[PDB]
């Protein structure tokens, strides 16, 4: 029993991260097979940063001006490309610890493990949700852009996000693994203001069944709800519409409960319009939205990697 | 910026873990040099899970009754003996990928990270503080004991905690790595239960330092108090007493924000009698005890 935000074992993510410096900036690089994947923004100064021209940059530094440590073996980089926001350093030398991995990016509303790394060292590991307005609620300091976001399947690693800025909200935006943004943002040293953000109604639904299977059952409602009924009083509280797909999603764990999908739907209904009369669900007072239905059949059913 | 419950990265701790099985039990070891630990309530015979009498059930078994697993090898056992609640399994190989480590016993109120494993492989990894009552609101299946808790300093991981067993309210019990349990909790299913919870205060107000540190001030007041008042008051929500010891730890964090310790005490105090009235103190409408001023430096300041 209990349900706790757990993250992924980081382990053959740690075995990937190398520092990079170019000129006096310092962070963190992914090192797979005979390459080194940073943010484009390491070739940046003071001077260019808030409005760069990276072809530019790129163009006038040459392989040496990078400096790549792997913990006290510094790596000879051989080749500068980029693509996107991303840098490739090509070096001598393939990392022996690359792991079976891919590069896959994720819809708003999944969920992904960081490792929040500062000049190249792995400082700790947490599970988070790409909001639906495709920023992260990280937590980052100076040093920690090309820290990256990952899932596990098996034995291979799915790459997700790598982390280039905040914006003004303390809250967090990067990119995939190829260099494209998630959401309407770019590299530079600019106030961007991310859209206004909604509730992954999915997760709460897939939370709240988690909540049942650890006997947590004071919110249960018999008066069921159309679908139509639900959407219209998600909408005015800032929920994302439930789809027949999310439904679908919800299959497994409304099969394992026994209970209906648009009964939880009447339960959601009731604590947005009512609150939770001072009690808690699985000791939040909040509706928890970072949790995926399969988040919650893994952590429920034991599945290791 | 921001603040999340963070545990430490997993790796040091996932290279050690084993699979042990004697009889139809398998559990999870941890393998350092040539020692597996794990629960000694791996040689329980379902039959006798009441009161069983772990010295007589250990000398009437041989070194080859105990199947050692790392991933696909098994492990020759040269060697077992028992240290309190934790079995010692001599094995003929030191594990190449045995960490730097020391083991410690930690205080109610510290922090862990924890790495759940079935059959000697991870499930996931997730912060953990040592409740007041000497529990820890852990996510364990069956197949979970031998897991373990764990901190690491620099390249050194300290282990601190071995998962045993689930308490009838949900929460979870266990040993050091000396395998001397946490609060009264024996590794027998005779009924036990842990006495009722009390907020970790030191932890609320540090994690208030983290919320002014991240930029939110909304829930400060113009007031201070002694301590002792603090703690009459405190007390009669089910709040730990601050200590001397608490103000001078918080010292570093009042002198970052330049609020005094027990000016922040005044704040928790009108948090206490008024609730949040609809807000939230870094993404949570609960006042948060599972992190130490430790904890805060370290992700605030720099890790
Ligand atoms: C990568 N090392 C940093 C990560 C930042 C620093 C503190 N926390 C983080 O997550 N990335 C940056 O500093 C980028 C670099 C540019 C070239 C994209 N810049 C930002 O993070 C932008 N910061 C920012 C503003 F520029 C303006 C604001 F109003 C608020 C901000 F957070
Ligand atoms: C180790 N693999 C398990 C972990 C448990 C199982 C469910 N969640 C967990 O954390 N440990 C056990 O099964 C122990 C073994 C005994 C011999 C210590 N038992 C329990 O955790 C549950 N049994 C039990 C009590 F521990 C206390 C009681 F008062 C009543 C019980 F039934």
């Amino acid at each position: 029993s209990g349900f706790r935000k757990m993250a992924f074992p980081s382990g053959k993510v740690e075995g990937c991260m190398v520092q990079v410096t170019c000129g006096t900036t310092t962070l963190n690089g992914l090192w797979l097979d005979d390459v080194v994947y940073c943010p484009r923004h390491v070739i940046c100064t003071s001077e260019d940063m808030l409005n760069p021209n990276y072809e530019d940059l790129l163009i006038r530094k040459s392989n040496h001006n990078f400096l790549v440590q792997a913990g006290n073996v510094q790596l000879r980089v051989i080749g500068h490309s980029m693509q996107n926001c991303v840098l490739k350093l090509k070096v001598d030398t393939a990392n022996p610890k690359t792991p079976k991995y891919k590069f896959v990016r994720i819809q708003p509303g999944q969920t992904f493990s960081v490792l929040a790394c500062y000049n190249g060292s792995p400082s700790g590991v947490y599970q988070c949700a790409m909001r639906p307005n495709f920023t992260i609620k990280g937590s980052f300091l100076n040093g920690s852009c090309g820290s990256v976001g990952f899932n596990i399947d098996y034995d291979c690693v799915s790459f997700c996000y790598m982390h280039h800025m905040e914006l003004p909200t303390g809250v967090h935006a990067g990119t995939d693994l190829e260099g494209n943004f998630y959401g309407p943002f770019v590299d530079r040293q600019t106030a961007q203001a991310a859209g206004t953000d909604t509730t992954i109604t999915v997760n709460v639904l897939a939370w709240l069944y988690a909540a049942v299977i650890n006997g947590d059952r004071w919110f249960l409602n018999r008066f069921t709800t159309t679908l139509n009924d639900f959407n219209l009083v998600a909408m005015k509280y800032n929920y994302e519409p439930l789809t027949q797909d999310h439904v679908d999603i919800l299959g497994p764990l409304s099969a394992q409960t026994g209970i209906a999908v648009l009964d939880m739907c009447a339960s959601l209904k009731e604590l947005l319009q009512n609150g939770m009369n001072g009690r808690t669900i699985l000791g939040s007072a909040l509706l928890e939205d970072e949790f995926t239905p399969f988040d919650v059949v893994r952590q429920c059913s034991g599945v290791t990697f």
